[PDB]
């Protein structure tokens, strides 16, 4: 009943869509993270010492998760810190704390809980002055194995970097004309960063 | 230059997002097949013989597919037919034939095929008399292992069947009203099947 200006139409409609390329693009990621991470050989060979030889080297949770999945950046980290990094396909000795804005113990903390609902988490993230998705979720095995303490469970962690040509694809991907960062247009701020995303609209 | 009818520009948006709807869906079942299937554990204990003890036992290849992710059926298959079939989370002797209308072999076929360029294939079929995105890749170890011969290389198939609740969440997710598979409003084919989606606009 209330007639509204075409470019309010498309100004909403813009919004609306970056929004849902977001979180449909973070609910994706939490189900691969649950993938990787509710796994019996995952527990074993990381959620108590690293084997980055079954890892990386037999490729269990190696380069292809950069190369073919995209995500800049794959972690497991305990109450010690990060214990196994992949930064672009390649083992990394940086920890996770050094890439993020983020607090570590928050995230192991906060997937930890949400392990038990068999969920993972996401949030934004500043990731190497870029913004990021990062998701993660508890390394525990399935039902079949004897249940463990998930209050000293190990925690995966993707971290999806929001490079220029993502968002060129995502953007695409939803009808959004210029997705990018921001250095008149539309805006949103990737709450928990200082980054916000823009487009034409 | 060209004034165009609201309801046109409404009716071309709709079918704009039920089409990225599906590409990005297929799309994403695409990886997370090629996850499950590119992988050195699955090539040793379903490339071969189906262990369904290691497969849906120890929930390596199990029930969660479904109760998570929503594959309805998953399948490994081979040159002889049907080795694994998962319906609705539970184990199957019924093959992936019967509750198709695309070929088997035309599948086992064109998964050996994407695996040579690291991919996997997806399309439309008839599923029980429902739509559905079938994807399929080929059970191959990865590059730290010694070469296979992807001719005789068994195939993992997810199955993601379209109901109700599915096309509602999906077009709740792309902002289109009332997701349906039709039985006036807007359609399109799925391609491969008698199946029509349909929709408000």
């Amino acid at each position: 009943s209330i007639a509204r200006h075409q470019d309010d139409i498309a100004i909403e409609q813009s919004h609306f869509y970056v929004e849902k390329a977001l979180q449909n693009r973070r609910e994706n990621s939490e189900q691969f993270s649950t993938t990787y991470s509710f796994w019996t050989d995952a527990y074993v060979y990381l959620g108590n010492r690293v084997d980055a030889d079954w890892a990386f080297t037999k490729n269990n949770l190696g380069s292809v998760l950069y190369t073919t999945n995209g995500y800049d950046g794959v972690f497991v980290i305990d109450d010690r810190g990060t214990r196994y990094a992949m930064l672009e396909g390649e083992l990394s000795e940086r920890s996770l704390a050094d890439s993020l804005n983020a607090d570590t113990g928050d995230i192991l903390r906060s997937a930890r809980r949400a392990a038990v609902d068999e969920a993972a988490i996401s949030r934004y993230v500043d990731f190497d002055g870029a913004p990021a998705i990062l998701v993660a979720s508890a390394i525990k095995p399935t039902s079949d194995h004897a249940p463990i303490d998930l209050a000293k469970a190990s925690v995966m962690v993707f971290v999806d970097r929001l490079t220029p040509a993502k968002l060129a694809k995502l953007g695409g991907d939803y009808g959004i004309a210029n997705l990018h960062l921001l250095a008149d247009k539309e805006s949103l701020a990737l709450e928990g960063t200082p980054h916000r995303l823009a487009w034409v609209s």
